[PDB]
């Protein structure tokens, strides 16, 4: 069977940065939409829009992207309010130097929780694959979901 959710986390504040040069900036939008609205039916308090719209990086640029990009969301909202996620799309092939960078910058620099994407999957957008990362997203904000066994 599939896990459910049983406790669903919030997400009030979240961005996207696409490092896929495969990824258009308004499929990065219509993306982060659907799980979005995956995530909300799924039992999650979601925002459905985001603090800014999705940007396009370069991989070599990935400190100074989550950085800036980090600054000028957290000073859009101030009032001491943090970013709950960032929903990155990474590029199919080898992503192994910029996944462990981005989660180094993201966990002990900015500490955001980051939900990562691959390129094939955002394409698609099966609501299996939505459900499956809706579940991921949610135990990552504090959320709670069954187990099977």
């Amino acid at each position: 069977m599939n896990k459910k959710m049983i406790n669903g986390g919030t997400v009030n504040n979240w961005i996207c940065i696409n490092f896929s040069r495969q990824v258009q900036d308004n499929l990065a939008r219509t993306f982060c939409q659907e799980l979005a609205q995956m995530c909300y039916v799924s039992g999650m308090a979601f925002n459905p829009e985001p603090v800014l719209p999705p940007v396009s990086a370069r991989p070599e640029q990935v400190e100074k992207v989550l950085k800036t990009r980090y600054h000028d969301a957290t000073s859009k909202l101030s009032q001491g309010k943090e970013i709950d996620l960032l929903i990155v799309i990474l590029p199919d092939k080898k992503n192994s130097d910029l996944y462990g960078d981005l989660k180094r910058i993201c966990e002990t620099e900015l500490g955001i929780v980051s939900q990562c994407c691959l390129t094939k999957h955002v394409f698609k957008m099966s609501k299996q694959y939505m459900a499956n990362v809706a579940l991921k997203i949610n135990v990552k904000v504090g959320g709670r979901n069954t187990v099977l066994v």
